[PDB]
């Protein structure tokens, strides 16, 4: 299951603010709860129940850029997520993690990982000025 099965997925109150979650803006609700879920599995970055994998980010936000705060932002949010109910794990892990100052470097490890996934990208890919436009055009055509 990819992040784009799972924004067909989607209930029509959320398909038509695509756009929004794409850019990574937080929306409220157990709907979200669900797609966030959904997209972290996909991209591998947290378990069943929800909780953030801390060795499937530290590395790759570190070779994106690195910065000592990496590993006290994960281990807060991980912390975080845990002390939640599963059905909201993941969502919590990952508003938690984009409010942090990990946040930025997240979602380009997060891009990239959406791209290589779907073979638009070489595994090896770094987030250069032509990767943003490569993300550009991939959102233009689902109409974001
Ligand atoms: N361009 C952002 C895109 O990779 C994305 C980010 C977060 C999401 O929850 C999503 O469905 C898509």
């Amino acid at each position: 299951e990819t992040v784009q099965d799972c924004e067909n997925k989607l209930p029509p109150s959320l398909k038509s603010r695509l756009c929004e979650i794409r850019r990574y803006e937080i929306i409220e609700g157990p709907e979200m709860d669900k797609h966030i879920h959904c997209v972290m599995r996909a991209l591998d970055f947290v378990y069943e129940d929800g909780r953030g994998d801390y060795h499937k980010l530290y590395d790759p936000l570190n070779i994106i850029e690195l910065d000592k705060r990496h590993d006290v932002n994960l281990e807060k949010c991980i912390g975080e997520c845990v002390q939640v109910p599963t059905s909201e794990r993941a969502h919590v892990f990952y508003k938690c993690l984009l409010k942090s100052t990990t946040g930025r470097t997240f979602k380009k490890v997060f891009d990239l990982m959406e791209l290589k996934k779907a073979g638009k990208v070489p595994q090896h890919q770094r987030y250069t000025a032509e990767f943003v436009q490569i993300m550009k055009d991939y959102d233009k055509a689902l109409n974001c």
